[PDB]
């Protein structure tokens, strides 16, 4: 028996699945800890590792990349969960080790791989407090190249009047995603600031874990893949739309939630965005 995690329903993904739009032929790169390609509820189309220590992107030592991957694209079958874009072509771009730590060079190499490999959407459920000119140039390049780039806003909460949006989420070319719960309430951990773009469900998100398991996690890393999945649904309905058009559609059709410093534009609604 399959279950639909609440976050998939919240963003109105089942409305698109009902129409027959499930993300088919859309290439999504999950730039994270790898994806357990053996999970019965996932199909991994390819990938590459950027970790010089761990060559196999298809082994997830951390769990994170597998959980993110299941929010984007857990298969529509009789088992497990359901992803936002269950027919999307998932690619595992390993940039983080078993510790969940990476190098900025590894991340940049993963972005570059995704551009060279004609990915449609990049998800980066990662962030740090410090950016780099090379990191900015990579995200900017991916955008200029036609990629939809989505990232977690960060789990820094509030800090006075300061923005707490991490990098690369802080860059204007990236869609930075904050986290709400099932009641549309911002999660206390969710980073804030002018650079926050949209919100998605990020509290108690059930998804796939390595070794044929399922579990729930909290974080803006869990909100991000809802938006990356949403961009894959939009492209499956409108394959001729640019990344610019996908982004605008998602930002312009949100359910407004509260002050933009805390909530950005509000909650994404894929049914409205898919127009
Ligand atoms: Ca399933
Ligand atoms: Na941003």
């Amino acid at each position: 028996a399959q279950s639909v995690p609440y976050g998939v329903s919240q963003i109105k993904a089942p409305a698109l699945h009902s129409q027959g739009y499930t993300g088919s032929n859309v290439k999504v790169a999950v730039i994270d800890s790898g994806i357990d390609s053996s999970h019965p509820d996932l199909k991994v189309a390819g990938g590459a590792s950027m970790v010089p220590s761990e060559t196999n992107p298809f082994q997830d030592n951390n769990s994170h990349g597998t959980h993110v991957a299941g929010t984007v694209a857990a298969l529509n079958n009789s088992i497990g969960v359901l992803g936002v874009a269950p027919s999307a072509s998932l690619y595992a771009v390993k940039v983080l080790g078993a510790d969940g730590s990476g190098q900025y060079s590894w991340i940049i190499n993963g972005i570059e791989w995704a551009i060279a490999n004609n990915m449609d959407v990049i998800n980066m459920s990662l962030g740090g407090p410090s950016g780099s000119a090379a990191l900015k140039a990579a995200v900017d390049k991916a955008v200029a190249s036609g990629v939809v780039v989505v990232a977690a806003a960060g789990n820094e909460g509030t800090s006075g009047s300061s923005s707490t949006v991490g990098y690369p989420g802080k860059y204007p070319s990236v869609i930075a995603v904050g986290a709400v719960d099932s009641s549309n309430q911002r999660a206390s951990f969710s980073s804030v600031g002018p650079e926050l773009d949209v919100m998605a469900p990020g509290v108690s998100i059930q998804s796939t874990l390595p070794g044929n398991k399922y579990g729930a996690y909290n974080g803006t890393s869990m909100a991000s893949p809802h938006v990356a999945g949403a961009a894959a649904l939009i492209l499956s309905k409108h394959p001729n739309w640019t990344n610019t058009q996908v982004r605008s559609s998602l930002e312009n059709t949100t359910t407004k939630l509260g002050d933009s410093f805390y909530y950005g534009k509000g909650l994404i609604n894929v049914q409205a965005a898919a127009q």
